[PDB]
């Protein structure tokens, strides 16, 4: 989850000129083109910044694109915004883009406490007091999610509800930790336990559901040295970490699986 991905959601892509939450004019993921009221300016401005007419999803996140990177660079000339965002981990300082994102550096660096609770991290505080704003009175939903991101440190308020449940289902992990799939198999430990494993980008998770039997596996993955299809089982794969060796099997797809694993392993 860039903060592309973070913003899309939030803006929603549209390759013909809208309004925004505002009766300003509006284009694209979010891409402001005039607080005039009316459509002379609005696609004036449109092929000034891009082909005429309305845009094709090439030029929409080419609009996007731009606009990410002058949030970035409006923060890092500003001498309110560059200490708190050079204080932040990379989550939170997707959530001040996007802040300055919908409303501009000089909006942003109006919030001098919450800004400067954030920096010596004060979440709570900081989340209580942003949510007194205008700012969450006219956007309350994309507010409360920026917040919560603020409030967190997670991705946790962008993701699906099978997200919610397995972050829910495994605790903390890592701050930046999304879950990506999830397999049925059966972890073999004194018999074979049928359950879920679950792929993030930080962890692989193994949860029982053997009834009467539970039993929880998080591996991180840099944890995790090898990683090896089983010889004499088609459908396994087995985890050798620092410390120990895990064998999973009964996978529909299990060569499907392994390179998915090992990709993701590869990043991290």
């Amino acid at each position: 989850s860039n903060i592309f991905e973070m913003l899309r959601i939030d803006e929603g892509l549209r390759l013909k000129i809208y309004k925004n939450t505002e009766g300003y004019y509006t284009i694209g993921i979010g891409h402001l083109l005039t607080k005039s009221p009316s459509l002379n300016a609005a696609k004036s401005e449109l092929d000034k910044a891009i082909t005429n007419g309305v845009i094709t999803k090439d030029e929409a996140e080419k609009l996007f694109n731009q606009d990410v990177d002058a949030a970035v660079r409006g923060i890092l000339r500003n001498a309110k915004l560059k200490p708190v965002y050079d204080s932040l981990d990379a989550v939170r300082r997707a959530a001040l883009i996007n802040m300055v994102f919908q409303m501009g550096e000089t909006g942003v660096a109006g919030f001098t406490n919450s800004l400067r609770m954030l920096q010596q991290k004060r979440w709570d505080e900081a989340a209580v007091n942003l949510a007194k704003s205008r700012w969450y009175n006219q956007t309350p939903n994309r507010a409360k999610r920026v917040i919560t991101t603020f409030r967190t440190g997670t991705w946790d308020a962008y993701g699906s509800e099978a997200n919610k449940k397995f972050r829910q289902m495994f605790k903390p992990l890592a701050p930046n930790t999304r879950l990506i799939t999830d397999y049925f198999c059966y972890f073999h430990r004194e018999f074979p336990y049928q359950g879920r494993i679950y792929l993030s980008n930080t962890h692989l998770c193994f949860n029982s559901t053997v009834l009467n039997w539970m039993a929880k596996l998080q591996i991180p993955l840099n944890e995790i040295k090898y990683l090896d299809k089983v010889t004499t089982n088609s459908s396994a794969i087995s985890v050798e970490t620092v410390t120990n060796r895990y064998t999973f099997s009964g996978f529909i797809a299990r060569d499907e699986v392994f390179q998915l694993i090992t990709r993701v392993w590869s990043k991290e």
